[PDB]
């Protein structure tokens, strides 16, 4: 047995764009990932799938039914986010006391008359309505963590088509400091009108991902994948500043905790003697932008500076979690390696026999034990596992996965990290962006015909977890890695 906390709660994650749409009436066409995924171009050079958001798993309208699964299985925690665009589809006032030509937004002034003009413009059908789900959730004595931003943009703050073909006089995302500032006023307003419902507040949905994917690793079809280095400082810049006025935000509102939830690999040395090449990946990759969210320290071109603005901006670390990268020591500095992690091929093996999910990445559980401890020394933040999962339609390793992981978050406790729930990504199959809906990810399997909800065996091995609040004695046995013989390779 590996007994958990009194107070530690198992539960699920879930994104607005991947599992809403489906039921009628349920379309939101007004984002840029929605723009960007029915774009014909997009479509003919293989960027995204050709499966569409709108055809998916219905939780607009069968919310209820999500709630009733998750309440079955013993879950008592959920994170999700607002669609911004579902709440402002329309553009909002230039503001006052903006200054667009500014680098640094080190405040965005929010008071209770901002608030209420803000009403005036918020979609009131939505706001009900995202109002009648929470409160669903919160009645089956679920804990509520409410993420603000999990990816799309307003088409009114960025079209991605547009700035793909290298426009950029009109909306430019994470490029402009408009979208900053409105992002700010968003997350307040969503404080304000909702404070009465959340437990916890999360700003941002691996924010890293989005000016990663975004602007270096166009292959992977994310908006508005346009290849620069410059931009995509220039994005994570932005994104950054925007976090800490979110969190001002919030806080102007609510005295909730109010955190962020970041995507993180474990960085593994391929021989011993690239120790040092994991230490440079994780500066790269994860340091330098916690950093500057909590100790403000940031670079502004081309100087290292501390901008008090930034510092301290931040209660708690969500942390994603799914595979490893390994490293080698390089002339110039480091290098991934291929064929590990998240770089294998589908439904295969690793160069180091560990076998790999139906999006080929591979199975590595000590790497949530290490990322886990390694953000609690650094910053003695307490974390949530805000997701961890596997892409396995057939339900062949998620119990494996599922039961292992859930082990090496009690072995980070054991060690005195303080991490109070573990959220699986997901409790049912979703929209995966631009792979569609073949990635499934769900405890749940969804038969996107009928929006029926089926239960994965998983789905049975995470209800004897969380309604025992441990991984019992009788599958413990799940706590390895799938057995590699009989699995393709
Ligand atoms: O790919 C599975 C899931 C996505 O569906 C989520 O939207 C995103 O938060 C994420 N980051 C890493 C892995 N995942």
């Amino acid at each position: 047995m590996y007994s958990f906390p009194n107070s530690f709660r198992f539960g699920w994650s879930q994104a607005g764009f991947q599992s809403e749409m489906g039921t009628p009436g349920s379309e939101d066409p007004n984002t840029d990932w929605y723009k960007w995924v029915h774009d014909p171009e997009n479509m003919a050079a293989g960027l995204v799938s050709g499966d569409l958001p709108e055809n998916g798993p219905g939780y607009w309208g069968n919310y209820k039914t999500f709630h009733d699964n998750a309440q079955k299985m013993g879950l008592k925690i959920a994170r999700l986010n607002v669609e911004w665009s579902r709440i402002f589809p329309n553009p909002l006032p230039r503001p006052q006391n903006f200054d667009e030509s500014k680098q640094d937004v080190t405040e965005v002034e929010i008071n209770e008359n901002e608030l209420k003009r803000l009403d005036e413009y918020a979609n009131k059908d939505a706001l009900n309505h995202y109002r009648e789900i929470f409160k669903d959730l919160k009645s089956r004595g679920l804990y509520f963590i409410l993420n603000m931003y999990h990816w799309p943009l307003p088409l009114w703050l960025h079209d991605p088509i547009r700035v793909r073909r290298g426009d950029f006089t009109g909306p430019s995302g994470w490029l402009s400091t408009r979208t900053v500032y409105e992002f700010a006023r968003f997350s307040a307003y969503i404080a304000w009108k909702f404070d009465d419902l959340v437990d916890e507040y999360s700003t941002m949905n691996e924010p890293n991902v989005v000016g990663g994917l975004g602007y270096v690793g166009v292959k992977s079809g994310f908006p508005p994948g346009y290849l620069s280095f410059e931009l995509s400082r220039r994005a994570m810049y932005n994104i950054i500043q925007a976090h800490a006025r979110a969190y001002d935000g919030i806080k102007s509102v609510s005295k909730k905790p109010v955190g962020i939830i970041y995507a993180n690999s474990s960085f593994q040395p391929l021989t011993d003697k690239d120790m040092e090449a994991v230490e440079m990946a994780e500066n790269d990759n994860r340091w330098w932008f916690f950093d500057a969210i909590i100790r403000g320290e940031i670079t502004r071109g081309n100087e290292k500076i501390v901008r008090d603005d930034l510092k301290g901006r931040l209660d708690w670390i969500g942390v994603n979690y799914y595979t490893r990268t390994v490293v080698k020591r390089t002339e110039k500095g480091y290098v991934s390696l291929g064929g590990y992690g998240h770089g294998c091929e589908r439904n295969s093996v690793s160069l180091a026999g560990l076998p790999t999910s139906d999006f080929g990445w591979e199975f590595f559980p000590e790497g949530l034990y290490d990322v886990l401890t390694k953000y609690w020394n650094r910053y003695h933040l307490y974390m949530y596992v805000t997701e961890n999962g596997i892409a396995d339609d057939a339900d062949y390793q998620r119990p494996y996965y599922l039961v292992s992981h859930v082990y090496q978050v009690h072995r980070a406790i054991n060690s005195g990290a303080d991490v109070r729930g573990y959220l699986h990504w997901s409790l049912a199959d979703n929209y995966e962006w631009a792979s569609g809906f073949s990635m499934r990810f769900g405890l749940l399997k969804v038969d996107y015909n009928t929006k029926r909800l089926y239960w994965r065996p998983s789905a049975l091995v995470y209800r004897e977890i969380a309604t025992n609040g441990a991984i019992t004695d009788e599958i413990e046995h799940l706590n390895s890695v799938p057995p590699v013989k009989p699995l393709r390779h």
